[PDB]
């Protein structure tokens, strides 16, 4: 399985968004993430307002690894991996 | 063999871009693909609703892996591979 | 060694510049490449009118792997190597 | 665990950002980084004059190793990765 | 030790950036690479005439291999790594 996060830059802060409407409910509670929905977009998001390095050392404790990094527009995202 | 697929900003929601007009129907049908042809496009495009993350999990079930993720304007690009 | 190609976007369909000037004429060859000059264009490019995925393909049974792709502009560049 | 780091093109020069409020401090004064707010921003960052290939350097003999690097806007930004 | 070398759009010729003021200079004479400081800029550079191509295949036969690629700008970064 796969996942997906970003955050705008600066990426010194956050928030950063964690998952999308049917990302696994367990996994985004054990982030501390919540579900929203911002005004001005029709879906519902997961984030949390830790910077994404934080982020990052709390998916490793659950088994992700970063695959890939890459930016689009001020959108800095990864691509994690776990089997 | 490789595989391409994208979206636009924002991932958390579709479509998601699977396939050329030379994609291999069998798979694009397994994922639930639909042709289409944009208004401008003298070329023809497969794509499904779901966002990204739902599509690489599907594909890592038929074997793919992702090699790489990169952005280019509005548009994220994933670049998988299958032995 | 390695390979530079690239393509603009769309993704879907070609041309794909798959050479320089200093190129394998062996290589170029057996992917079915042409060589030229853009009218400005103080140098050459070979290039094949397939979309990415099948150059990709076509360079995989030759060999050559996939190590990272990005974007830049509005252009797509994959880089392969091969032992 | 992981570490960001970035640079504004020319990536020749510095300075190069090491860190954000939360970083480790030890590692923060091994890089002989210094911490200081910009005008614009309302957070803190960690940052030297070295220009990235010395840092990436100095942070491979602490046993990070660089996973992937990628441009947004003007910035390049490296994800680096320890065991 | 890593490795920073770049070029702008078209990838095809060259010149390629190889070096900082810092550099190894035993390195930078094995690729052929010259010294100059480019008009408005306050730093000095290494750098080299052939396209990008030639220099990775150049650099993977004294030891180093591309670890990722990246666009920022017009220009387009290789990060290559030696153990
Ligand atoms: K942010
Ligand atoms: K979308
Ligand atoms: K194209
Ligand atoms: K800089
Ligand atoms: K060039």
């Amino acid at each position: 399985p796969y996942l997906l996060i970003s955050t705008q830059i600066r990426m010194e802060v956050g928030p950063t968004m964690v998952g999308d409407e049917h990302s696994d409910p367990e996994l985004m509670q054990q982030l501390g993430a919540s579900k929203r929905r911002v005004l001005g977009n029709n879906f519902y998001e997961y984030y949390v307002n830790d910077p994404p390095r934080i982020v990052l050392d709390k998916l490793e404790c659950r088994g992700f690894r970063v695959l890939s990094m890459t930016g689009v527009g001020q959108t800095l995202v990864w691509c994690l991996h776990k089997e």
